């Protein structure tokens, strides 16, 4: 339904804010 | 230092929208 | 600017997350 | 309802990660 779909979409989203952060303690450690 | 800080805090903020997905996806199957 | 394309990446995500806010607000009101 | 609540927590989340995506621009820049 809907709300499944919307919740595939947080949870992807999530995990793309996860490599994001991950990408940023990688630059700020050199 | 500071980039580090900022890193930690988006981590924080990935895991609390993961945690709604969860929740979310639960409503959408209950 | 590489510290500059990732803020743009995360302002980038946010919207998205607002979207989808506005979205299940739509659902939950339906 | 629930929903509602969900979708608040959301847009709540989101607007906190654009106050850390105007944090990193700001490191960016000086």
């Amino acid at each position: 339904g809907k709300l499944e779909a919307l919740a595939q979409k947080l949870e992807a989203l999530a995990k793309k804010l996860e490599a994001l952060a991950w990408k940023l303690e990688a630059l700020a450690q050199g």
